[PDB]
């Protein structure tokens, strides 16, 4: 497989204006003609070259004369000798049944449906599949009236009828140009739920929600969310809805989370569904802004598009800019700046320093659906939360308006989207362009001095990037790095430099510079990096007792929970080369002290004290260590638990019964009521047997919601109670039939701590809750077991590596999209040791000489084994 480059984007030779479809529905064979519009803009002889996959040609037809000037190729219809304009007409065959890659036209349950982005168009038709062709869509669907009596496609309904043989028909018309990608068509029986929103402007809009029958009482809190993001465009972005009709479907077989398409989004019903009983707080939020996400799309994405692939970033990192400022708006801002923290530095970081490292905005591409990341999404996100930073609100928002004004009804590039930003707020953004073109991880050095005779404080920062496997050429970016400085009582010392004020946001600019602060009438107390203002990593010599004081001090909630992080860095590392030592673990009283002030302190907001108390995962862990050891970062996490559970138990449980609530709502107090009472059972689960024994189990016969029920369960899972067997079979009985709440069981399964668990896992693969045709069941027990179960997966023996290569081999064929997700734990073999590194080295090598390797798998195995 060949891949492509940004810097060899060129203009279309033929555009096409219009296309009218026609399918032929049936699960086995479906006919597709398609009657599409085209305009010749290059050279009168360059061939019309259309992309396509897997179809059966019917017929091809120029102005409805049948054409003869035409050749099949790879991937390819080429057409040659045609006119200026001219009407093509194309009939194909495809089979839905047969597609398990869930790319296309497919088959979810009973229901058809489809997945177009990136390139899944031309597995339907043959066509111009690149979204720079942007063209209007009729799209009538004729199908089995019984089996299919809902046929769905983007815009409103034109035209219906009903055919002899029990077949019918309906015809959509969507009114914007759309490039391809953002074509659906689904055809089912649902229940739907109905409502409607009213814009701010006066248009009223249809809501439709489209789930599996009897799946309406799961079906409320997504609307709600709907609404809520609608809401919530209008009031922050100014934005409405330009549609008559919202639809949303929900389907159990999806790869990814949801898709935007153009008044008819589909969802994975993990993204939809639920109730009280069946999902906990966290998956109400995710509903909540997955539903925004894919809402917010409309503007960032469809009514603007992205002229190549290679923008991906440009409609991805800002629809998650915004997702992020629709959840803390209405939820816990510190809490959602704290998650997604942990994901940067966690996650993303983990991929800045892989094989697979690239720039926001990639130079090169062999499979595109290897480039929806956390670099592209969650980075994405964090560099246009740097212009935020850099520009403010208010120009933030002339920015927007300028980039709608000028764009609206096109695909625009990265590029344009930063233009339109400078020239709204005059903030030159030349060099900051840099953040969309160099990958890897800055890493920002920052010393100071206090100068007691003249009462300045300076601060000398330095950065670097490392070279990453892509680029082996760095230079500095434009980092916008906010700090505050702190007295000794607590208060915010003032910025000032010669009589002014300075701005809390140092631009750091260079490889190295100093700022120097006057009138600073005590030594500082810094806190830096506040919010986390730039993506990097932040080298600081910080005492102990400086984070000590930040924990109790800081004025952003933010700061304590970094400055708490930051203390337990030191002692991860510490006890990580104890473990290696066989020494056991060491943590200073103090250190413990801080914790215990923090479940004590009245004063604290709940949401906060429960991200304190909830301890770095073992991937946030990881990116402390050059040479990841895996075995030994779970084993001091669970270590570092049952420490701090032996010294708070009391304060601990005195905090598990403060926050008791007999009522459950999903309302932002109350959650965070939940998550502290939660993450106190945490470690409560890790202390004396007999107690925590009691404990959990009464928890989880008690609880009147999933939420406490499953932190109940998986703390039995996580400590080894002697409840937990008893619990999880409860589990299974209770809910087997129910593939999303049995996806919490199956990831509680994949990583437990327990000697056996492959053994577990192995048959579990047989399970009657799991199947190999579904991605979130894949996901939930083979992902989980070598994404967050990494002492299990690098056991010592090899033997995680080899399920995993069984586990892909099938699914390079079945499903090489989720085949490509799940391989990303071996494609990290540099970071460990060389025993293990050449036992993943050896898996990656058995899975490049597989038959007919794919595309998406040949991309990461190629890089790794470089
Ligand atoms: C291969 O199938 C897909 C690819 C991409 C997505 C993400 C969706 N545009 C979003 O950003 O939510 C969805 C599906
Ligand atoms: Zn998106």
């Amino acid at each position: 497989p060949q891949a492509k480059y940004r810097h060899d984007y060129r203009a279309p030779d033929y555009q096409i204006t219009d296309i009218d479809l026609t399918f032929d529905l049936d699960a086995q064979k479906t006919v597709v003609t398609a009657v599409s519009q085209a305009v010749r803009h290059g050279a009168s002889d360059a061939p019309l070259r259309l992309n396509g996959e897997d179809l059966k040609l019917v017929s091809v037809h120029i102005n409805d004369e049948p054409w003869t000037a035409w050749k099949e190729e790879e991937g390819a219809l080429v057409i040659s000798n045609l006119p200026e304009r001219f009407t093509l007409k194309i009939i194909n065959e495809i089979s839905p049944a047969a597609n398990t890659a869930l790319e296309g036209l497919y088959q979810s349950g009973d229901a058809l449906c489809t997945q177009c982005e990136a390139e899944g168009f031309r597995h339907i038709t043959y066509y111009l599949d690149r979204p720079d062709v942007l063209a209007r869509f009729t799209t009538k669907i004729i199908a089995d009236k019984i089996k299919y009596p809902f046929l769905l496609s983007n815009g409103n309904r034109v035209a219906q009828g009903e055919l002899e043989n029990g077949r019918h028909w309906v015809q959509w018309q969507d009114p914007f140009p759309k490039p391809c990608y953002l074509f659906a068509l689904v055809a089912g029986d649902f229940d739907v739920l109905r409502d409607t929103f009213t814009t701010r402007s006066g248009r009223e809009v249809a809501l439709e929600l489209y789930v599996d029958r009897g799946n309406l009482d799961r079906a409320p809190w997504a609307m709600t969310s709907l609404k809520n993001s609608m809401k919530w465009d209008e009031e922050r972005f100014g934005l409405e809805y330009d549609l008559d009709i919202y639809m949303i479907v929900a389907v159990d077989f999806f790869n990814m989370g949801a898709m935007e398409n153009k008044g008819l989004n589909i969802f994975n019903s993990k993204y939809v569904l639920a109730r009280t009983d069946t999902a906990t707080d966290k998956d109400y939020l995710d509903i909540e802004r997955v539903i925004g996400h894919e809402y917010f799309h409309n503007w960032t994405g469809n009514r603007v598009t992205c002229r190549d692939w290679f923008q991906l970033s440009l409609k991805e990192g800002l629809t998650v800019f915004r997702d992020q400022e629709f959840s803390s708006d209405l939820g816990s801002r510190a809490v959602n700046r704290i998650n997604n923290v942990r994901t940067m530095r966690g996650l993303q970081f983990a991929e800045d320093a892989s094989p697979m490292a690239h720039p926001i905005r990639p130079d090169m591409v062999i499979e595109m659906n290897n480039f929806y990341t956390l670099t592209v999404y969650e980075k994405g996100a964090e560099v246009i939360r740097m212009i935020h930073t850099l520009l403010g609100e208010e120009n933030f928002q002339k920015g927007m308006q300028l980039y709608f004004e000028r764009h609206d009804g096109s695909a625009a590039t990265c590029d344009d989207f930063v233009q339109a930003m400078e020239d709204a707020s005059n903030v030159d953004l030349s060099h900051f362009r840099r953040w969309y073109s160099q990958s890897g991880t800055p890493i920002v050095t920052v010393k100071d001095d206090y100068n007691p005779e003249t009462e300045q404080y300076t601060l000398t920062i330095s950065q670097r990037t490392p070279a990453t496997p892509d680029q082996a050429e760095k230079q500095p970016l434009h980092i916008p790095f906010a700090i505050e400085l702190y007295d000794n009582e607590g208060k915010v010392i003032p910025l000032q430099k010669g009589g002014h004020p300075v701005n809390s946001v140092l631009n750091v600019t260079q490889a190295e510079q100093t700022f120097v602060f006057d009138n600073v009438y005590f030594q500082p107390v810094p806190a830096l990096l506040c919010e986390f203002s730039a993506p990097v990593k932040l080298e600081y010599k910080w005492s102990d007792q400086q984070l000590t004081f930040l924990m109790r001090h800081a004025r952003n909630d933010f700061s304590r929970w970094d400055a708490a992080q930051s203390l337990l860095a030191t002692y991860i590392k510490l006890n990580v080369a104890r473990h290696q030592q066989g020494q056991p673990l060491s943590l200073p009283v103090h250190v413990a002290d801080a914790f215990r002030a923090v479940l004590l302190d009245e004063k604290i907001d709940p949401a906060l004290a429960a991200e304190i108390l909830t301890l770095p995962s073992v991937n946030e862990m990881a990116e402390l260590f050059d040479i990841i050891d895996p075995i030994a970062i779970a084993e001091v996490r669970e270590a570092l638990t049952r420490t701090l559970a032996t010294e708070l138990a009391d304060e601990l449980l005195a905090i598990y019964n403060a926050n008791y609530q007999s009522e459950y709502r999903v309302e932002h107090e109350d959650i965070a009521k939940r998550t502290l009472r939660n993450a106190c059972l945490r470690f409560l689960a890790f202390g004396e047997t007999h107690l925590a024994d009691v404990l959990v189990s009464k928890q989880f016969h008690e609880a009147n919601n999933m939420t406490d029920a499953l932190a109940a369960l998986s703390a039995a899972v996580a400590a080894q109670l002697p409840c937990r067997d008893a619990l999880m079979q409860e589990y299974d009985d209770k809910w087997h039939q129910n593939g999303l709440v049995m996806d919490k069981w199956f990831i509680l399964q994949a990583t437990s701590p327990a000697a056996n668990v492959l053994e577990t896992v192995r048959g579990l693969l047989q399970h009657r809750s799991f199947t190999m045709s579904n991605p979130n069941r894949i996901r939930s027990l083979i992902g989980a077991f070598a994404g967050s179960n990494p002492a299990a997966f690098h056991a010592e023996d090899g033997s995680g590596y080899l399920f995993l290569v069984e586990m892909l081999t099938d699914l390079n064929s079945r499903n090489p999209q989720v085949a490509s997700r799940l391989i990303e734990p071996l494609i990290r073999l540099k970071r460990y040791d060389a025993k293990r590194q050449e036992k993943m080295r050896a898996a990656l090598e058995q899975l490049k000489g597989l038959e007919n390797l794919s595309g998406d798998l040949y991309e990461k195995i190629t890089k790794a084994l470089a």
